[PDB]
């Protein structure tokens, strides 16, 4: 039930979501962590404003200095909220990954290269979410959704 | 047959309470048999039993037998159906017994009948949120149980 929206994407990389994040949803990013990666973000927005800069509803944000981490936040009127840090990280300096967020009715469940990674709660509404963000330093390959509309 | 709070012959329509979580690899089990004259039935992972307003329906597998038959699969949330799922490969059929495997997983149902894969449901509902195990419609259930992980 896969449709990319994108392959090979130039980073950073802002796209309008074609459909609504419904329940069932899925969003697939496939890609790989450069070898000198401080950390790269996948940012579910609120359109793509720059100024002032697009609320997101949900920043995927793996963290690569010491053991490394995800953290897992929301901008609101440009301001983040409580962060949500994740320690078991499946990603690596100079390896490739396979992300998988399922959107459900009350958060967001993520796998990296089919192992659960964590859940996010929704802080904003995500049929409020239009554009797909992916920023820092990192190598897509592709971005697909199955959704549930279709 | 290590299966846990396994019940006989309830009454349809049924409404019980799920005794654990539904964590990954839990099972859950169904016996029955489709009567001669059956429109359709259904099987409802609820989050609760309220009937007004109407409980959340995280995963409702609707074998249908008109024409050539199919199973729809759906979510029912705040009183509203979502895209229907629809598998047109269905092995159910009137005045046949089946037995039901529901599967969950951490990112779908895998749902087998009689041993044999029959389709494969993406949660729309974090399946934490299910207590409530609905049957309803034109079917006999002979047994349900479950294996918890
Ligand atoms: C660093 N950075 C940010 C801000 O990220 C925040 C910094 C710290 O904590 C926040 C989460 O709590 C958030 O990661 N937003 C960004 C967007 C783009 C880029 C970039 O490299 O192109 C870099 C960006
Ligand atoms: C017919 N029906 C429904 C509604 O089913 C919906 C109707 C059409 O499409 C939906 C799936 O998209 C769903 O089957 N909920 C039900 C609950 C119980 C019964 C009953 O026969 O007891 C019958 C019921
Ligand atoms: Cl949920």
């Amino acid at each position: 039930n896969l449709q990319n929206i994108i392959y090979n994407p130039v980073i950073p990389f802002v796209g309008t979501i074609p459909d609504q994040l419904d329940p069932g949803t899925l969003i697939v990013i496939r890609g790989h962590v450069p070898s000198d990666a401080d950390r790269f973000q996948v940012d579910l927005q609120n359109g793509s404003s720059m100024k002032p800069r697009a609320d997101v509803a949900f920043h995927f944000n793996p963290r690569f200095k010491r053991a490394g981490c995800i953290v897992c936040n929301t901008l609101i009127n440009e301001k983040w909220g409580r962060e949500e840090i994740t320690y078991d990280t499946p990603f690596k300096r100079e390896k490739s990954f396979e992300i998988v967020i399922m959107v459900l009715k009350d958060k967001f469940q993520v796998a990296v290269n089919g192992k659960h990674t964590l859940l996010y709660g929704h802080r904003i509404g995500p049929e409020k979410i239009d554009t797909l963000g992916i920023y820092g330093k990192v190598n897509i390959h592709s971005i697909g959704f199955s959704f549930s509309s279709d």
